[PDB]
């Protein structure tokens, strides 16, 4: 915990160089300690402070954290001539150590305390060994040379030690009858100090790797105390050798330096940094030797003598007016940031100058000097004032660089050999204009300028537009280096070529008042104009490069298109688009010499053409013609299709800026339309008539669309809206009497046919009739189409849905209604007493309860069928009379025994290979299941009422046995999820046991129909978990109808109570699709099993329905990924728009790996489906290139 308090946070990227030696204390000498045994007292005492001193001064000659590289020799006080020999991988330690001494002996290491005691003779033989002065004339204070531990230095803290050696002699206490070491008595004849320093020296060889040598910081203010330390140490000697590796020497602030750094390596640093911040330095790195003047009190003392060989990156004071200058080879300055003066000299030379100069700073450039490369690591281009004519960089408030020649008639010579760089990613370069050289700008890094800007939008052309209105000019070369892109530029030409570099790479495109853009066609491009903001634009052009395989796309919805036209000339069209008010122009040619007729173009985000129709429709003679005018039809915003029916839970997304959306009701058929709708989210403004009127408010509850017509809806997009509507064809009348034919194609557009007869019903004909009858049989189908109360009854009229099938997928549909049939005893069936008194009747004599008008017409002649409706009538009867071979299965919620969870329940008897499923329109499910047993005709009805509404509780599941040709046992097992019926066959006991070929299916409702098959004729070989899922993944990026329906019944059956409140209970039910963008992988990378850790973000965002919401659509640059979630029950709903499902993913969360799928990867598309894992708190979150997931 103390420890903490010495830490210090890390820092990224220091602009400058800073000082990072130690700081020197004050008094480390022996000084301090001569005051302190200058007080009078015992001798001994005296000695015992000496030795104090020598003692602490040899217990940490070095500190070594070979961990770090890090050698600390500043406890070094006594240890001198300290030579260390990092070549070999131990580092070799030499030098000499402080020695005990005596007038008579000498220094006699190799004797013991009794030997040295007879060879002076200060006691007797007898004496006890306490009391013999310990270490007399014998003690070395480095007692061992210390021993360095093996390791990898490349950062060495030398410190200012001396070899002393300690004068002694023997002082007798009396009173404690002993003998001790104590200072000699300076009062007898001529005495040599108690200290005697004999040496000054250091020395660091360096190895072949880069190392760091940072001198004890002697001189770090002008405080008096530190200039006297400084004072006192300027003759120390450090002798420092350098290796191939380079050498970085930061002097401490004192002394005699010898540098000679190896020529061959590339970097040899001289860093004055240590020095005083406002210290005035003059350094010259052509002179060998040279002094380091201080000006102490009326004159200066040379407390630096410096000779260099081999420095090449002189690094300046702090903060202090300097002047450096250099030599004929490469150099690098590090100039301070008070200003002074850099006489650069020959070769190239390269400045790194900081920010708030405290005083101009003028740069000399030798005759001899080549090139030159300023840099302005803390400086933006905002703050360079473009001076024409000069080569000084000048700043808009502070002092500036004021740049000048040796020789300013030789200014020209700097052609191309001045460059500066910035901060923001610009480099400017000095080029010779018509007579002179003016600063222009050739590099443009658009990483820099993002990171220094990150509001301004990283657009090439807004920075090029930024550099000509500050008034900097632009060189004939211009290289916009970065980023995915690369753009070339001639000013002169004006003139922007793309490189595009990556492949269906999405680039936006914005043409320029002064400068014309090209456009490089690549395959899979698409590019988006916006609305143009400036008058007097300067065209637009693109070279396409149509592959018919990967076609490009130019888009124009966020231009807001009002004045469109067109032309042609030399194989090139020539367009012209203009807003509200400005205008801008555009020309597509062709690389391949002609017209790919493959770029749609969407003008408009759902009037998107082909540019082949708008090459046929254009005129070839060259003049105007116009394509688009915005007098014609508003913005055309979501299309809805009318001849899908019943609900269809229309929705758009909300855009707060324009606040204007419009649905546009599209009828293709002959039949007038009458929508039904019920606004559950949103408001109307009416419907559009003319484009000066005002619109006429129309009621949402009905909305008539006339045949081949289309009705606009405006409504505010302040808030989502969300409508439920349910359409119906208005059905056609026959009313008149004989005999009439209609085929099938001219009423296969109606959905409704209604007879009302006024003396004699008409013949009714339908050619082309293809019955739906799921077996042959007449009195089997009767019983399958009257069993389920299909045949409806109001009063007196009789209503019968009929089926047809047609080239077209699906089934048709089609209902017959006749009027006035029932008698008027014949109006109450509703009581069942009438109705069986009435049964007999109806057995015996019909007539007696048959209009006369409709008795020539009891049968309808239906193609190829035959209705006869007594028939119908006695069937009805007889099912009637019943009631109160077939049996009714019906299930509540709370029934059932016990992925698969919830209820089981099992039709006892076995089905055929196909199944049909039927689907009321009041919201009840009628699954239909075969015998396949011939000796009596019947089928099975599963019945569940109330399914559509009620689903959501709904958690059954239905069993049933197949039986085959050669008697295998097949077991199916089937599972309701609204408009999923997945169901699984099993072989079960088939050719194993306990191990079965699992096949899965399902069918989906698609437009509705209330009928749907499924034959299985082939259904490939085995239908597996990754053939399921990836196949709706597969669907859905390309937008499928399955997905859509599905999605679209999930949104519906959300607004049950009304409002977005999406219970738990549906959420398990729900998967989870994500879409995410992903930069680039290698193939296969991924594999099953594998584990993915969502990132270490707030949260992550699911779409539980992505057709209607629009987020798999392909959007920014890259791979897209599309993740499927089986189960993601338990992920916290967020603050959405009733409408709109954004289901909020807790960070840690874990996840599965199945089936990574990579099929589509030259479409650069890739299906995942994932587990939902646990808190296992394992796995990898980012790709192998760093980019993250979960965008």
């Amino acid at each position: 915990s103390i420890s903490l308090g010495l830490t210090a946070a890390s820092v990224a990227f220091p602009p400058l160089i800073i000082a990072t030696g130690p700081i020197a204390a004050i008094g480390m000498g022996a000084s301090s300690i001569a005051r302190n045994v200058a007080r009078k007292e015992e001798r001994h005492t005296q000695w015992l402070e000496y030795k104090k001193f020598l003692t602490d001064g040899s217990k940490h000659i070095v500190v070594a954290s070979p961990e770090r590289g890090l050698l600390d020799f500043s406890g070094n006080k006594v240890f001198g001539k300290m030579v260390l020999d990092l070549r070999q991988s131990p580092p070799l330690l030499h030098g000499e150590s402080s020695f005990n001494a005596d007038r008579k002996i000498g220094h006699r290491p190799d004797l013991g305390d009794w030997q040295i005691r007879e060879k002076v003779g200060y006691a007797n033989s007898i004496s006890p060994y306490s009391s013999l002065a310990h270490g007399y004339a014998n003690s070395k204070w480095p007692r061992t040379i210390p021993k360095i531990p093996s390791g990898e230095y490349d950062t060495i803290i030398l410190g200012y030690g001396h070899q002393y050696q300690a004068n002694t002699e023997i002082e007798y206490l009396s009173n404690w009858i002993v003998w001790r070491e104590a200072v000699p008595d300076s009062t007898s004849r001529h005495k040599r100090p108690p200290l005697e320093v004999l040496n000054s020296q250091c020395t660091v060889i360096a190895g072949e790797r880069k190392t760091t040598v940072l001198p004890l910081r002697v001189l770090s203010d002008l405080t008096p105390e530190c200039t006297e330390q400084a004072i006192s140490l300027k003759d120390y000697k450090f002798i420092l050798r350098g290796g191939s590796g380079g050498l970085a020497v930061q002097v401490g602030g004192a002394g005699y330096y010898d540098i000679d750094a190896n020529l061959v390596a590339k970097e040899n640093t001289l860093s004055f940094r240590g020095l005083p911040e406002e210290f005035p330095l003059t350094f010259d790195l052509s002179k060998q030797t040279q002094s380091v003047m201080l000006k102490t009190p009326d004159d200066e003392v040379p407390v630096m003598t410096i000779t260099q060989k081999g420095i090449n990156t002189l690094v300046g004071t702090a903060a202090g007016k300097d002047r450096l200058i250099g030599n004929d080879k490469d150099n690098t300055f590090h100039t301070s940031s008070g200003g002074g003066t850099v006489i650069s000299g020959g070769g190239n030379n390269r400045y790194i100058i900081p920010r708030d100069l405290k005083t101009p700073l003028t740069l000399t450039l030798s005759s001899n000097s080549v090139s030159h490369e300023i840099f302005l690591p803390e400086t933006t281009l905002a703050e360079l004032k473009p001076v024409a004519f000069e080569l000084s960089l000048i700043y808009w408030a502070g002092n500036n660089i004021n740049v000048q020649p040796e020789d300013e008639a030789k200014l020209n010579h700097f052609a191309g050999n001045f460059r500066v760089h910035t901060r923001d990613g610009m480099t400017l370069e000095a080029v010779s204009r018509e007579n002179g050289i003016q600063l222009a700008i050739s590099l443009c890094d658009v990483q820099r300028w993002q990171a220094v800007y990150p509001e301004e939008n990283n657009r090439p052309d807004a920075i090029l537009d930024r550099l000509h209105d500050m008034g900097w000019s632009l060189t004939p070369e211009v290289r916009f280096q970065g980023g995915e892109t690369q753009v070339s530029y001639d000013p002169l030409t004006r003139q922007l070529v793309y490189q595009l570099q990556a492949r269906y790479s999405e680039f936006q495109l914005a043409g320029s008042r002064h400068h014309t853009t090209a456009v490089t066609g690549t395959p899979g491009s698409r590019y988006i104009i916006m609305k143009p903001v400036t008058t007097q634009i300067l065209p637009t052009q693109i070279i396409l490069a149509g592959d018919n395989d990967h076609p490009e796309t130019i888009d124009l919805l966020e231009a807001s298109p009002v004045l469109v036209e067109g032309k042609k000339d030399k194989n090139s069209v020539i367009l012209t688009i203009a807003t509200i008010q400005y205008s801008l122009q555009l020309t597509i040619s062709g690389i391949e010499e002609s017209l790919p007729e493959t770029t749609r173009v969407a003008i408009q985000p759902q009037d998107t053409r082909l540019l082949g129709d708008v090459l046929r429709i254009l005129p070839d003679n060259g003049n105007w013609v116009g394509i688009f005018r915005s007098g014609h039809t508003p913005t055309v915003n979501r299309l809805e299709n009318l001849m899908a029916l019943n609900q269809v839970m229309t929705f758009l997304p909300r855009v707060s800026g324009s606040a204007e959306q419009v649905l546009c009701l599209e009828n293709l058929g002959g039949v007038r339309k009458k929508v039904e709708g019920e606004l559950l989210s949103g408001k109307l403004k009416g419907a559009w008539k003319a484009e000066g009127e005002p619109t006429v408010p129309v009621n949402i509850s009905d909305l008539s669309i006339p045949p081949y017509s289309r009705l606009y809806l405006i409504f505010e997009g302040k808030n989502n809206v969300l409508l439920r509507s349910k359409v119906h064809a208005a059905p056609l009348k026959i009313t008149s009497a004989g005999e009439m034919q209609l085929s099938e194609r001219q009423w296969q557009q109606q959905e409704h046919i209604i007879v009302k007869p006024d003396n004699e019903a008409p013949s009714l004909i339908l050619s082309e009739f293809r019955r739906f009858t799921i077996s042959s049989d007449k009195t089997f189908s009767l019983k399958l189409m009257c069993h389920q109360g299909m045949v409806r009854i109001d009063r007196r009229s009789l209503s019968v849905r009929l089926f047809y099938l047609r080239e077209q997928p699906g089934i048709g549909s089609l209902r017959l209604t006749f009027r006035d049939f029932f008698t008027e005893v014949m109006d109450t069936t509703d009581r069942e007493i009438l109705e069986k008194e009435l049964r007999p009747i109806l057995i015996g004599d019909t007539h007696r309860f048959i209009n006369a008008a409709y008795k020539n017409h009891l049968n309808i002649q239906l193609g190829d069928g035959v209705l006869n409706l007594a028939d119908i009538v006695a069937e009805y009867a007889r099912i009637q009379k019943e009631e109160t071979a077939i049996m009714t299965t019906t299930v509540t919620t709370d029934s059932g025994e016990l992925d698969l969870s919830g209820r089981y329940k099992s039709v006892p008897m076995a089905r055929k290979a196909d199944t049909l499923y039927h689907l009321t329109p009041k919201g009840d499910l009628q699954i239909i299941y075969q015998v396949a047993t011939k000796m009596v005709n019947q089928a099975m009805i599963v019945s569940l009422p109330n399914y559509r509404h009620e689903w959501e509780k709904y958690n059954l599941s239905i069993l049933s046995e197949i039986p085959q040709n050669n008697n295998t046992v097949v077991h199916s097992i089937l599972r309701v999820n609204g408009p999923t019926m997945q169901v699984r066959t099993i072989d079960y006991r088939g050719t194993d046991e306990n191990n079965p070929i699992v096949s899965f299916s399902d069918t989906t409702f698609i437009n509705g129909e209330q009928m749907l098959s499924y034959d299985s004729h082939s259904s490939g070989r085995v239908y597996s978990r990754e053939e399921y899922m990836m196949w709706e993944l597969q669907q859905r990026v390309s937008e499928a109808s399955s997905a859509r329906t599905q999605d679209y019944w999930l949104m519906d059956a959300a607004v049950r109570n009304g409002e977005w409140k999406i219970t738990p209970e549906l959420l398990r039910h729900t998967p989870g699709y994500i879409r995410s963008t992903v930069s680039k992988w290698s193939r296969g990378w991924l594999k099953t099993g594998t584990i993915l850790q969502t990132p270490e973000d707030r949260n992550t965002d699911v779409y539980l329905t992505t057709i209607q919401n629009n987020v798999f659509s392909r959007q920014g640059g890259g791979y897209q990924v599309y993740y499927r979630i089986d189960g993601m029950a338990g992920a916290d709903i967020a603050d959405n728009a009733p409408g709109e499902t954004r289901c909020t993913l807790r960070p840690g969360t874990c996840f599965e790996v199945t089936s990574v799928d990579e099929r589509h990867y030259e479409w650069n598309i890739i299906y995942v489906t994932l587990k939902t894992c646990g808190w296992s708190r394992n796995g990898q979150s980012k790709t192998p290139n760093g980019d993250n997931l979960f965008n």
